[PDB]
């Protein structure tokens, strides 16, 4: 193991990692990525990168592994490998309140929709919506997102959605909107639940992550940590 694990995060998905009104970074994420460092005995130095510059800089060489509420899929385990599942992720869109926007090709016709860039959401959107004529808008960040929402540049926008919820819709820029039908299921492009990402022959380090997060489940630091953002279970 490096004596400094180097961890890339996007810090605009609130409520996993985010940046506070110093500068700190802070979230469900960051909390694991500091107690697994902890277990593991090992420093940890977090990166700040746009989420689609994480796998680029994981592959690289620059960070040595991703903490960013990144989706364990089957086209992503075809370049990198995961720890085990950090917790589930679903993704569903956001819209006014009162909108009868629905997650289908025929409620989204003349809509503009956003998704991150480097996204699930937007593998998803770009292949089912945006080559269908939906005006899929594809974000360098969520953040962009959420501001062009409430300029009114987007009508919807798809996301994860425990991120949707407690990142916006119950902070005070999202209080005029609200979630536009389910959650959209698709095994292939969403994945199953989050882990960390690392490269594929970095064993030991997979190995050391996968020991730290099952102790920290075992002895409960997990579900109290998680307390301080959800009042649900967010494992899955
Ligand atoms: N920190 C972030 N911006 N995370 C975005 C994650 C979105 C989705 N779970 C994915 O893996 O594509
Ligand atoms: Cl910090
Ligand atoms: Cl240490
Ligand atoms: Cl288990």
């Amino acid at each position: 193991l490096p004596q400094t694990v180097r961890i890339g995060t996007d810090t605009t998905y609130a409520p996993f990692s985010s940046k506070d009104a110093k500068g700190e970074f802070i979230g469900f994420d960051i909390d694991l990525g500091n107690e697994m460092c902890k277990r593991m005995q090992v420093k940890c130095t977090w990166v700040a990168s746009d989420f689609d510059a994480l796998i680029p800089s994981l592959k690289a060489k620059k960070i040595d592994a991703i903490i960013s509420s990144l989706s364990i899929t089957d086209k992503r385990q075809q370049e990198i490998a995961f720890s085990d599942k950090l917790y589930a992720a679903d993704s569903r869109l956001i819209a006014a309140k009162g909108s009868p926007i629905q997650p289908t090709l025929e409620s989204l016709k003349g809509k503009h929709v956003g998704v991150l860039q480097g996204s699930t959401a937007e593998a998803y959107a770009n292949d089912n919506w945006r080559t269908k004529g939906v005006d899929v808008v594809a974000y360098a960040n969520q953040d962009l997102i959420y501001s062009d929402l409430t300029a009114g540049r987007l009508d919807a926008a798809l996301q994860d959605e425990v991120a949707a919820s407690e990142g916006f819709l119950k902070q005070p820029a999202g209080k005029e909107y609200a979630f536009a039908g389910p959650s959209v299921k698709d095994k292939k492009y969403f994945g199953d639940g989050t882990g960390v990402g690392l490269r594929k022959d970095d064993t030991e380090l997979k190995a050391a992550f996968d020991k730290a997060l099952t102790e920290l489940r075992q002895d409960g630091t997990y579900d109290k940590m998680a307390k301080k953002y959800f009042d649900f279970n967010v494992y899955g």
